[PDB]
């Protein structure tokens, strides 16, 4: 139908049909008179799947003959999403299988519907696992992702009289196509027993063993025949466990709870036990994976000229002492080689700086559960020491402060000050951020070795939030200066040549347009609700936190709301406000926003006298797949976190290669996209990082906003006093309490500049023409934001391996 | 290679060849270079199984369409063992698989040991609902077997200085290619709750719900092109299950394991709370299916005519009272009517008359898990008793022995009154049980209700134990009377023409001996013990307990070893003795008799004097598959329970079909096998059932036995005095104590009679041509034991169903 999804020639389609009914009578066991749609897509999905296999078998073979460096992702969470469509973008077969399905008479894009998300993730952090997979594949390199094969991700969200409510994403009910079980490969991780002191040195005896099970997915590439690997762990127990006997079997159910479920914390470190198992078993299984791989190609000094291992955060910091133990205890390296090899091999990316997010393990925990790794951090820690002691004499501070152990009430690892010692690269995540891990909390760090310290601006992968969520404007795009820009989106530059173009600028509106009905209308089927699809929709999506501001987003509706009822006669730019994402099971404050969310919708979208001038909606249950949806009909993008606080941010750079105009702050990459787009084509207002440090020398008092703006007055009057929540008059009093004494975030401070600011975009969005030419400039500068740009840099900076845009045979 | 096995042609080869290595590739993703014989294994299961699933999908829509009567066949255990083979059997694909894999490289034999034994029952109950399986496929019957599929099996048996370990039964680690997951088929299951009466009757309210997920797996019949369905549900927790967070998702494992172990008892009731879970989840699971069923063809007056439910054993007794719960409370049918079609509907097959193996569930139980359903059974015994009462007038005790409600300390349901109450057809499993049944135990209500009471001996299939597990004895049974006697077993009968054939006992005498040089050799290799091949093979294989008197075999190996050592050079016929079977975990006296028999084999194995003239082996983790390798190789079949106790026995028929003679008491169908054979051709020993009875009238006492008895009174002294245990010389006193004082099996009663016996066979067994004569007399009367026979009878005399052999098409 559009070119971008391929060609449909009639022996394609014609095999496709065929294999599609083999899968429905011999894989699914049905016949065509009692099959469901489920039934359909489980029979395309292994359809699809098939092609897949050769593939991914001969990539494998082809790293096995050549033996190129191995570069190792670790993280606690992959955010997958859906899986069917992306395959057909990168194997090319989007059209033939729409084709095939057709004649079938079948509806393909129903059939994507049923697929379950892999949520194996929080929001941000592991989203970009899984875009950096999918670049890691297009620009072929040897790159394998190591992680949890968690039996419940991401909680499903419902909202239940205007609260959040839990339950189960329980993913894997129907089955899951895309995995491979490899029982084979099940390898031993141990936890618990005590060290003895042997004169062959150390020896960790007496210890509980959980086996470790893995599951591999493939990941395509970009049309270059490409497939790599991402591996996942399931736990299991030994057969001998516990081996009265009805309870013993029953019991496994311990062992194996390691990966029954992702803690849904995001930057926030809870600290659970079990959180802790969880990081020690992928990192455990992991390392002897690679090392095993290593052996079959003695001689430990070439180790990391053919491996890298890349830290996701803090959250796998422990390869660095199990790395350290392999070496020591079982090679029997010494000290000094096997410390060499661990900083040449390691990497760590920090993705935050939030006090409250950084992980700080109890000396006690890690003593009683990983005794021997305890003692191999307490030696690093000693000789890292004994560095900064020769390097900055009689600076008895500075050794307190660069400690990875933090004394107190209770004694615990700094497990960051542990991945900068034991890392040859230590990375942030967009260059403000970079800057301030240099500046502030790893200050003493780059005084100590300058050289660690890099910067590595996030992206996301141009086929998901592109492609495949948005083929009407990958169509457009395409049809003035081709397809190359899906594997090199610098391309996109071209563009600026069409800002003058009126064929141009209707088809950028009519795309918008076209995207904001579709999503007009899967609100009304899905969740029985109307909205007006002239309005500007502006969009707020991303997990709620204090830091991200949500609330300073409600004082705006509230705002809006009580100039209308002002003076209801006059004309403003009709709004559907949008805001979505969800609230850790235990942030109290969080979950409490969600209700103020609820509440002000439940005022103002049955007041008579707004009419449809403006909507509150609630977004529930937002996810990946939620966001494919929704970004393309976005056309406002609200990134209004307070300065110094969104490392990044990735959903920013969503919308703006998808047509949205952006509402933010100088936070994370909404610097440097500001900077690539132009300042006169982003909406940016609020203090700078350093008028958050003024403000906090001199002392925030929130009261003198308050008493200064009237307009705010009355909305905090109207919280107060129960105007949106009759039945309840005290239910919002803690978050006007927050609000008035204990704000960290400072969301009155930035209030004034907001609100002017929203006025200019009200403006902006009454000539159509200018609006769309602005977006133009803003798609046509989103190429820097590509994670192929961003994993090519970790290739030649951190890495030290080339990229490629070569074919495999096909 | 042998004609039993099907036809080689060249096409067929040709399409198992590339179908084979297309799964490979495809659905196994491995190439030929890094595949294992695991993946061998698992290529070719899925090659047959894709010749299954046509059939499976035209037999079950061929009964929509007809709309046959049903039966269905509940059942808490299908022991099933290996699949591959008794598919490729029934398919008539034996040897063209051969031959396939033969020509990739592959040997069939080496890839069929890689299958785990679907271990899903304890002994001979379980092994025969999978034999019944078998015969209603066989015999075209619309016939549907349901039960639990447990996680873990019957443990996996380990010897460890002599005592059994035991560990867990993993058998779904490497996945099960025969199963078909149906999660779109989910059911719910309630739990506690309790009961409200309104004016529209009763309500059972406030109850957890637990998910019953079916996996079915398909059943084919012999060369008919049959295949029906085993139902095995899987507990599943819901998804709002506790919905702090973590902690409920985590919880979801208490749902779960209610499917999570099999019970290890054989013939005893523990009656622990998981185990009445296990009962009541197979029964409303298996009710709801067949009701809707029923409804997809609301007068539940046909529902007798369309509908046969067979309990096996008490076990879904609860059956009775969901199926009135359902057609009262939730049909609104009245009380007499839904009673009547419960009746019609339920028969009950019972197992055994020991009295520790009878279910009678403590009131209180039932009481808090299933308000209703004991409300329900209290009716159900008001009304019954009101029948006996006017029956039987002012027979105050007859009431108190026939009531459901059984007094005492603790109030009981006893679960077999139940059954009787209930079901239109009750019987037992062999002539002289079911004879036990009406006399004794049942007795009362033989005489309210004769009408009910029935007999069907038990059987085996001949597919799985002749054709399978003996393909050199089933070829030249077929060189001589065709292959038409493998679905129509009393055709053996013609075999009694051949018994003075010098060719024909040649060939069956050649047989027996590489049937024992292949088990021989199969016992060096994986267990690293040798045995003397020309020795007579003496088998006792079965569960380990009091009343199958595996003791009274270790009473005769002792004598054998004492006459030995008495006088060392006088010729006897060399035995290895082979004693098979696991103990239930809680029962201590089946323990220390395992450790009996490995103690008596420390002795006697290492003696040099005995030389190979005996040897004692203890065969580890008997099971289905061990039974299919032990059993042709034996010579003599040990049937030796106390006459009364063994209700029918199987183990018995498997060795008569496979050409041991056997040493047996006139108990269960040894009765029968002996009437069909001739008793000359039988080692008939001991007290009949009556003389038992005598015994226990005048009183049993063991003493009597040591005090006239030299030989075992010395056998006792060298028990006591530590001559099997040096090291622990009191270890056998709880046995040497239980057998003088506590024997409820009178195993001295019987000892004289026994050993007088055991020299009879000896005495034959110098006469090969004579042994391999009475050996065709046994084969050739094994015709009555196919369990073709016993289903033929169920469908004509309680179900009201016509058998076919009639083939559907291909
Ligand atoms: O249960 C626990 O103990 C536990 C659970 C979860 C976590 C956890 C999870 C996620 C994060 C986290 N830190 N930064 C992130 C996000 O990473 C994105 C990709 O670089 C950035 O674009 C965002 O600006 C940043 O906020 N996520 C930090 C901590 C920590 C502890
Ligand atoms: O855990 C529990 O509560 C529990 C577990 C298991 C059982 C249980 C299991 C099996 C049996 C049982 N009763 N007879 C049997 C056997 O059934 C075979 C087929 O008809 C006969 O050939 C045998 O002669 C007979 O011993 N098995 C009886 C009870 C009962 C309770
Ligand atoms: O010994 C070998 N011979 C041939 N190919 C191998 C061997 N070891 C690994 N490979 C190839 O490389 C892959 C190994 O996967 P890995 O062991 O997970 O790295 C396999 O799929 C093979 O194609
Ligand atoms: O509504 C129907 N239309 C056509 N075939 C049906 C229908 N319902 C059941 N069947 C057939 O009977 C089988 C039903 O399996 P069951 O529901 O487990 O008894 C299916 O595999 C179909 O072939
Ligand atoms: C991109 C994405 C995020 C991250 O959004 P931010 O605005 O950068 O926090 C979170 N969740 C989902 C589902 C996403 O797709
Ligand atoms: C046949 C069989 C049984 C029953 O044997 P009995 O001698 O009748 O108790 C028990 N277990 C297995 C594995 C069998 O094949």
């Amino acid at each position: 139908q559009i070119s971008v999804r391929g060609l449909a020639g009639v022996e394609n389609v014609t095999e496709l049909k065929k294999n599609f009914n083999r899968h429905l009578h011999f894989t699914l066991v049905k016949d065509r008179n009692v099959a469901t749609p489920r039934d359909y897509y489980f029979a395309l999905a292994h359809t699809v799947r098939d092609h897949l296999v050769g593939r991914w078998i001969r990539t494998q073979q082809h790293y096995y003959e050549k033996d190129p460096k191995r570069i190792y992702y670790l993280s606690l969470e992959f955010y997958m999403g859906r899986t069917l469509q992306n395959t057909m973008v990168n194997l090319a077969l989007e059209n033939a299988c729409d084709e095939a399905t057709y004649q079938l008479g079948l509806d393909m894009e129903e059939l994507e519907e049923i697929e379950e998300d892999a949520g194996l993730g929080n929001g941000g952090l592991g989203r970009l696992a899984a875009c950096f997979l999918d670049s890691m594949a297009t620009l072929g390199l040897a790159a394998y992702g190591y992680g949890i094969r968690y039996e419940f991700g991401i909680f499903n969200q419902k909202i239940c009289g205007g609260w959040q409510m839990e339950e189960a994403d329980d993913w894997l009910r129907y089955g899951n196509p895309w995995e491979k079980a490899r029982p084979e490969f099940t390898l031993p991780v141990h936890f618990y027993g005590r060290v003895e002191h042997t004169s062959q040195g150390a020896k960790w005896v007496d210890t509980q063993v959980v086996l470790a099970m893995p599951y591999d997915t493939p990941v395509p590439g970009y049309r270059n025949n490409v497939v790599n690997t991402m591996r996942l762990w399931s736990a299991k127990a030994p057969n001998d466990f516990n081996l009265g006997y009805i309870q013993a079997v029953l019991d496994r159910n311990l062992a194996e709870n390691i990966s029954r479920v992702l803690y849904p914390n995001d930057n926030f470190f809870e600290g659970k036990e079990l959180r802790l198992k969880q990081e020690y078993f992928v990192v455990a299984a992991t390392l002897q994976d690679i090392i095993r791989r290593f052996k079959s190609s003695t001689n430990f000094d070439a180790f990391p000229d053919k491996v890298a291992i890349q830290l996701n955060d803090t959250h796998p910091s422990l390869a660095i002492p199990e790395l350290m133990r392999v070496l020591v205890d079982l090679e029997r390296l010494d000290w000094d080689k096997a410390w060499e090899v661990t900083v040449k091999t390691c990497a760590y990316t920090n993705h935050t700086v939030l006090p409250e997010a950084l992980e700080r393990w109890p000396v006690h925990l890690l003593e009683t559960l990983l005794p021997r790794h305890l003692q191999i951090i307490y030696e690093i820690n000693q000789r890292f020491l004994n560095r900064v002691a020769a390097a900055f004499p009689g600076d008895v501070d500075r050794l307190r402060r660069m400690s990875l152990v933090e004394e107190g009430a209770v004694k615990r690892i700094n497990m960051a000050h542990l991945c900068i010692a034991g890392s040859h690269a230590v990375n942030g995540v967009a260059r403000i951020h970079s800057e301030i891990l240099k500046k502030t909390i790893f200050k003493d760090f780059y005084e100590l070795e300058p050289h660690k310290f890099q910067n590595k601006t996030n992206g996301i992968t141009p086929r998901r939030w592109l492609v495949l969520c948005n083929p009407g404007l990958a169509e457009i795009i395409a049809e003035r200066i081709g397809e190359e820009y899906i594997s090199d989106l610098d391309q996109l530059r071209k563009l600026l040549s069409y800002v003058d173009d009126e064929a141009f600028i209707r088809d950028v509106a009519k795309v918008k347009q076209e995207n904001k009905l579709k999503f007009a209308a899967y609100l009304e089927r899905e969740y029985k609700v109307h909205i007006n699809p002239n309005s500007l929709f502006d969009v707020q999506v991303k997990r709620i936190h204090e830091y991200k501001r949500q609330l300073l987003n409600c004082l705006h509706v509230i705002t809006l709301y009580n100039r209308i009822k002002k003076e209801p006669n006059k004309f403003v730019v009709p709004r559907t406000v949008m805001i979505g994402g969800k609230a850790a099971p235990g942030y109290h404050m969080a979950k409490m926003i969600i209700k103020l969310i609820t509440a002000i919708g439940d005022v103002v979208n049955h007041d008579p006298v707004v009419g449809d001038r403006l909507r509150v909606i609630f977004l529930e249950n937002y996810r990946v797949s939620l966001a494919e949806k929704v970004i393309p009909a976005a056309d406002l993008s609200e990134q209004i976190s307070t300065a110094g606080t969104e490392a990044s941010g990735t959903g920013n750079m969503k919308f703006m290669l998808n047509g949205a105009l952006t509402i933010g702050t100088m936070d994370g990459a909404n610097v440097e996209m500001a900077e690539e787009a132009g300042e006169e084509n982003f909406f940016i207002f609020g203090m700078r990082v350093e008028d958050v440090d003024r403000l906090d020398q001199r002392g925030y008092n929130a009261q003198e906003y308050y008493d200064r703006i009237p307009e705010l007055r009355q909305i905090i009057e109207q919280l107060s006093s129960g105007f949106f929540s009759p039945k309840q008059p005290d239910l919002f009093k803690d978050i006007v309490n927050m609000l008035m004494h204990h704000d960290r975030f400072k969301v009155f401070a930035d209030y004034e500049e907001y609100v002017k600011c929203q006025e200019r975009v009200s403006a902006l969005y009454k000539n159509p023409r200018e609006w769309t030419r602005m977006v133009i400039r803003n798609i046509a500068t989103s190429g820097k934001f590509s994670s192929d740009r961003t994993i090519a840099q970790y290739a030649r900076e951190i890495w030290g391996v080339e990229p490629s845009r070569q074919r495999l045979p096909a």
